[PDB]
């Protein structure tokens, strides 16, 4: 599973990529 | 919940922005709940 969070991703989760939301920047993180 | 896919959201979710993924760019579509 994978959320847009503001800031770092979980511990348990890789930074696949980048989010933008409404101009804001997001780490796109994932579970492996 | 939000899922990010090339091109098209699904009929049951909203477009509330983009995923940048391996230089690649991706809608991210999110349902209501």
């Amino acid at each position: 599973v994978c959320s847009c969070r503001l800031v770092f991703c979980r511990r348990t989760e890789l930074r696949v990529g980048n989010c933008l939301i409404g101009g804001v920047s997001f780490a796109y993180c994932c579970t492996r």
